[PDB]
């Protein structure tokens, strides 16, 4: 009785779900299968709702593979400082110089399957790649803040109704949209 | 505790519940497995309550895959939620090991402003309040249930 | 088991009407036939 008890640590079988007496799942690659938390949220469009959204759009403009790049740039740069729930009558704008360009709503909230906002999402890190740079030069808020009184300065690079809130959000952001939608 | 609540269904309901999803994307006993392994991480990043109508995804690489929710959602009787609570214990033995790499955070959480750190094991739609379950979190279901 | 299975497509053949084993319609045409 010289040696100190140690107490034991039961163990608890966590129940793995079986159908018939086999395992339903196989753990063998569940430790191994890792997503990303964005490419599984429905926050994100799937990528076949993406690339119809982006076919079926290129083919209603009919620019070309070649140029289209260029006018998605624009939607971008639109949906920030607008939203992405306009009404389905309506132009977008993008200009060159600046002689504006307009360009119909119709054939892209159309085909957003099941939302614009959705589909917008997957230019959610180039946006706030986008108004950082911006930011640089001078002062710029996404109208979405100027809406929602907010002059944080630092908040506005996570100013705009299509982020997604992924794991990687600085918190002092992640308040600002709950709040806000 | 768990086997006679109701939050989980009974092992008929679910044993129906899989031999229905196996049949109606016919892909077999060898690999079904692997498939119920996506359903779980998608369910727990999103839900257990999507349109009846629409694709849950997972993926090998980088090249998402598509299944119909329809089978699911309808062979789950009486819901989905119920039957994904057989996976309740795996689901926080999953997110444990996820967040070791990294921090992860179930949706549920994010929608519902959760910071926590250690709550985020037990923050998903389907999460059994079993009699075992540490009360720091047992308040968190409530709150938002 | 490595690889994650994909649900096959299965492929419902419209049935194309047909009076004695040979068709009715010209598709050849029917996808170029276009009026307004």
């Amino acid at each position: 009785t010289h040696t100190v008890p140690r107490i034991k640590a039961i163990t608890s079988k966590m129940r793995m779900p079986k159908s018939k007496g086999a395992t339903v799942l196989n753990l063998e690659h569940l430790l191994e299968y890792a997503p990303q938390q964005i490419d599984i949220s429905n926050t994100r469009a799937t990528q076949s709702q993406f690339d119809t959204w982006y076919e079926a759009v290129q083919l209603a403009y009919d620019i070309g593979e070649t140029e289209m790049p260029t006018v998605m740039n624009g939607l971008m740069v639109w949906c920030i400082e607008n939203g992405t729930s306009p009404n389905i009558n309506g132009v977008w704008v993008m200009m060159d110089g600046d002689e504006q360009v307009e360009y119909p709503l119709k054939p892209i909230v159309e085909n957003a399957k099941p939302t614009l906002r959705q589909i917008m999402a997957h230019f959610s890190d180039v946006a706030e790649a986008y108004i950082e740079m911006r930011n640089k030069k001078e002062p710029y808020m996404p109208r979405y803040g100027l809406v929602r009184n907010l002059r944080d300065g630092s908040l506005a690079r996570y100013a705009f109704d299509f982020y997604e809130v992924t794991s990687r959000t600085p918190v002092r952001a992640r308040e600002a949209h709950i709040q806000m939608k």
